[PDB]
């Protein structure tokens, strides 16, 4: 059911902006989240005080109709690995759909996510030029309150 990153309507990183998230840690800042760098990483703040849910808008250079994006975990650490997540797309930044929910399968010891590659989650085909990504659940060395990702890739035309 899957596209993988070799796809014709695989998106290059340059026709994606991060333009919100909830909170920004360091300096893992939204932008890394598309990138095209696994090396690099949005993570929301991770004081005693900061929870769940937290979101990261990333804006298209134009409206794609799309129909998949990938998820890629941080590449060094556990730290901030989505579990759970909600999608949902917009034309104007204003004025959302909700997509779908979902969730990602965890590794054994339940430390990780069991894929520590491109995670694919797949919908069906929305015209959209922004998409909201929110993790509702996640891991790290406290479960359940901060973020991270490496990559959000992103398919369509
Ligand atoms: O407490 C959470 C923090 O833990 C550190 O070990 C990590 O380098 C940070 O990116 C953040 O995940
Ligand atoms: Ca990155």
């Amino acid at each position: 059911l899957y596209k993988k990153a070799g796809s014709e309507f695989a998106l290059d990183s340059s026709k994606l902006e991060a333009i919100y998230a909830t909170s920004e840690a360091d300096r893992d800042y939204k932008e890394n989240a598309v990138d095209g760098d696994e090396n690099t990483i949005w993570h929301s703040a991770y004081q005693a005080a900061d929870k769940l849910p937290v979101s990261i808008t990333i804006k298209l250079d134009k409206a794609y109709d799309l129909n998949q994006i990938d998820y890629l975990p941080r590449q060094n650490s556990r730290n901030g690995h989505v579990t759970e997540y909600k999608i949902e797309t917009s034309l104007d930044n204003e004025n959302w759909t909700e997509v779908r929910t979902g969730n990602l399968e965890v590794n054994e010891a339940g430390n990780a996510l069991a894929n520590r590659g491109y995670n694919p989650i797949r919908f069906n085909t929305i015209n959209a030029q922004y998409l909201r990504f929110t993790a509702l659940k996640t891991l790290g060395d406290t479960n359940n309150k901060y973020a991270s990702a490496a990559e959000l890739v992103f398919y369509g035309k």
